[PDB]
């Protein structure tokens, strides 16, 4: 039942961690706090409670949970990744996003906080925010539409896939949008280490708001 209340108060499971994550505190005025409910070897439940004002283009956090317990591989030798979220945000009037953060790296002793590539699937956007660069496509995956967006730089390329109407219960394979990004969008993926894998939420401004994760599962399964 713990609580995360610092910039970088952290709890590290066996298989999950959860992160308060407030790195983008210094953009702005406001309190965030990141609480386990429970963590095991199947899921973690949490929530964070966040209140924040100011520099309204500016992500103020990222708290998030993360599967800590997997083997970095090429993307290209994961056989899947399934993933469910189960969640809720009890105040929509907020300038948010509910997402999955994952990176890549050629480099498998890249930092874990960026990558040559980054893939986001955004499960819930409140507020007219938008993710990196241009929307470059639309897919069906995991029995949804997503809105396909592609931007960056050289240092980063960053995949969000994106869904126009909460997931607020969602289960699905992660590796089929990596296939996309491999098939449709030539994303090297025999070169490529995953290295992060996290789902949370990027407030902007508004709350206080609750998003509560009851229930949030991940693993990289090799074939």
């Amino acid at each position: 039942s713990q609580s995360l209340c610092a910039q970088y108060a952290s709890y590290t499971g066996s298989t999950y961690g959860l992160n308060n994550n407030l790195w983008g505190e210094a953009s702005g005025s406001g309190s965030q706090c990141t609480y386990l409910n429970s963590a095991s070897s199947s899921s973690i439940n949490w929530y964070t409670t966040w209140t924040w004002s100011g520099n309204a283009n500016e992500v103020k956090s990222y708290a998030n949970s993360q599967l800590l317990s997997f083997t970095k591989k090429y993307v290209s030798n994961i056989g899947s990744i399934p993933t469910t979220a189960q969640w809720s945000l009890s105040n929509t009037g907020v300038n948010a996003d509910v997402a999955y953060d994952l990176f890549t790296s050629s480099n498998i002793n890249h930092v874990t906080y960026s990558g040559d590539y980054e893939l986001m699937i955004w499960l819930g956007r409140y507020g007219s925010i938008q993710p990196i660069g241009s929307q470059i496509a639309t897919a069906t995956i995991a029995g949804y539409t997503w809105e396909v967006w592609y931007g960056g730089s050289s240092s980063q390329w960053t995949y969000s896939y994106v869904a126009s109407s909460p997931i607020t219960s969602f289960s699905g394979d992660i590796i089929d949008f990596f296939h996309d990004m491999t098939n449709n969008h030539g994303f090297p993926a025999s070169s490529q280490y995953l290295i992060d894998l996290q789902f949370g939420t990027e407030p902007f401004t508004g709350g206080p708001t609750t998003l509560t994760v009851s229930s949030w599962s991940a693993s990289v399964n090799l074939d």
